[PDB]
């Protein structure tokens, strides 16, 4: 296998973003479940569409949206790729490096899952502090195949993957908001789906430490860091994932848009405050 | 990646078989280990070979057997697709879809498997109460790709899969056999295999929760969810999966057709008093 | 998916080498990290690079060498071929085969790894007695495909792939060097890399029961046990693999390097002097 991709590709690519927009950049934002109105927060926004943009992948909805939020210089991506949909994980991940080029130096990455932890309900929010990547073990990273040190090393670390800086100046935020529910933190499995888990794989996933289940994510996570970027991510958790025989209940997709537009406010916002924590570049 | 095969595709191998034979099945049995003989208690058996149907994986033995079996209209796949065959998760399971098409609205799946539960004894049968779907977890799901919603959802879901009504519908049938060992009942891992577990492969699968291993099924499962179909399935235990360095013995091929052919009675009779729980249509 | 190779090109790789070379070596060497000087304990060494034999899959610095190490005919593959490089398993293992059709009747392999046991050290040296193959639960396995009965079973047992007269005879070996820390033993996980784990992902392997982690070597035994060798391996230790949230510390390739030159010495003599050990043909 390899990587459709030369270094050209990417590089031809993000020039020329940067010839259509004066928009530079310093931090992407990846939404998952209703942040989709994340848009509306920003101002002087230049929308593309992934169809006219040199080389992304081709979905329908999608478009990239540059602009400021609070004060920040962003790229959001509204529309993504998944495993699930069969694209090969260095399409997945195609974006994130198109943003190295254009000289992000932060990633925001945010998702639905299903919660595995007991503790958790349906609408909290869960920090990320670390990840579990099962298709990773297998093979499915989106690393393999000739590196390019002019992205990065050959065997990245991820031990470190979700800045520690980002994860306290996330907490503070939540306080400030004056919130109910108080702001989870834990463990993000990955695995490619599309079809729902088992109880019996429920299980498995709880026995391992995870405490949300999604089938996206984590890739673009390893290629971040793999570049040098600062990653802050997490779960709008959408659903507690079925765990016994007796439940007559099932996990489906309405539940999980249900859910999203739910907590379009209060991510929109919280997302929105999070930016003037990001510290700016030089 | 994506399936090889067009919603057309299916329709038109569903549309042949309809031309080229009487019966109007309306429950698939796919078997594995002894139920070779199924074949016999059949009437008005129409065998295909899978080489004469437009579309069919190209294997050697294979054929489709349509008929009654206790006064149900069968088909019977009779040899399989495995992954470990080199096939595609899209041309395992694409029978499952052809089936549906048929208008099949059950699926019975039976498959050797080893024992990972201690209790289980060679010549047991387990009923398949759950999966822990390994290949599922890394990508290798037969729904990857472009979701066809003329089957079904993008994100089915599977903690309901094997129909709780046919279990107790084979509880009870069991009874009204008088048998010496009991029913067993459990989660099925599938692996892709071919080669057998190592001890610290099986103590691994033992953790997860799992009673039983093969390298099939689960698949043709989740494509015949997707669907719609009713679900029902089994093991026949043909080893002890090997868990301490101490043992001598080895897991091997003799001792799966050996067990086989030794349930060849038992089984044949088993699926074919079972049919008379599976409700009729309309 | 099948292999690229026909059973003639393993064969025709196999008679080309017969052909170029008087040596006919009855043990194969896979080197990993810092076994590169066993070079100079061969005598009558005689050079190939990878890029002259036919059908070798083509890398850089790889080289097949031939000669005697310490009274026994070896061949040692200087340089391996990694998942993680985009490879796939058939191209991995084809070495093995070519191996297997020279005559050769054991097999060594060793690597770098981390060590998942706590008692473990930075630079002790760990037999494997078993493995756990994360990538072959999901069909990264290098027998997929159609089997060729020419070399083995569809079906190979793995429970007893680490030959147990070696490790005892290994185990010997080790006292006879007056060593200060003692010879380990244990379970080895394969999983595909190229990024190390996460602190989650570790928790993980050390519940399934893992004592070290690489990135090779599974699948290389797995197609040696298929061929009927007889397989002996192991691990240096070159990282403790960071399993808590407080440590600073980050697994690198530089620790992975240094550990394999400062093993360097002790590695080359223990090897050699583990071949009087390999009983001879006949
Ligand atoms: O309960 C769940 N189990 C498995 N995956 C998901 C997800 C998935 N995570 C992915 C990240 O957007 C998304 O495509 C979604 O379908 C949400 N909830 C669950
Ligand atoms: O002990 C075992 N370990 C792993 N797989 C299997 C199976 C597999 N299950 C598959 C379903 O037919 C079949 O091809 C068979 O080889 C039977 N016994 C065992
Ligand atoms: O701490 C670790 N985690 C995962 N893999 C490895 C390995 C890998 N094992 C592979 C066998 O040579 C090699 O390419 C190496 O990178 C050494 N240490 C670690």
């Amino acid at each position: 296998m390899e990587n459709g991709y030369t270094y050209e590709d990417y590089k031809n690519t993000a020039e020329w973003l940067l010839s259509h927009t004066k928009h530079r950049p310093q931090v992407a934002i990846i939404c998952g479940s209703g942040l989709g109105g994340l848009t509306d927060k920003l101002t002087q926004a230049q929308i593309f569409d992934y169809s006219e943009i040199p080389n992304f992948p081709r979905s329908h909805a999608g478009r990239l949206v540059f602009g400021f939020l609070n004060g920040r210089a962003c790229v959001m991506m509204q529309g993504r790729f998944h495993m699930y949909e069969g694209y090969p994980l260095w399409k997945v991940t195609f974006p994130v490096r198109v943003f190295h080029l254009l000289g992000v130096d932060t990633l925001v990455v945010t998702n639905a899952a299903g919660g595995l932890n007991p503790k958790f309900e349906v609408g909290d929010i869960m920090l990320i502090r670390d990840h579990i990547n099962l298709p990773g073990f297998s093979g499915q990273n989106p690393l393999r195949g000739p590196n390019d040190e002019r992205f990065g090393d050959r065997f990245p670390a991820m031990s470190d993957a979700y800045d520690r800086t980002m994860r306290q100046r996330a907490l503070s935020t939540w306080k400030q908001m004056g919130e109910q529910r108080e702001l989870q933190e834990g463990t993000y499995v990955m695995v490619a789906g599309p079809s729902f888990e088992t109880v019996a794989e429920c299980r498995v996933l709880q026995k391992l430490g995870a405490d949300a289940v999604g089938m996206s994510t984590v890739p673009e996570v390893i290629v971040a860091r793999h570049c040098g970027l600062r990653v802050f991510g997490f779960s709008l958790i959408t659903n507690k994932v079925i765990m016994d025989y007796e439940s007559l209940e099932k996990a489906n997709f309405e539940e999980v848009l249900a859910a999203g537009k739910q907590a379009a406010q209060k991510l929109e916002q919280f997302v929105s405050i999070l930016m003037a924590s990001i510290p700016l570049p030089d």
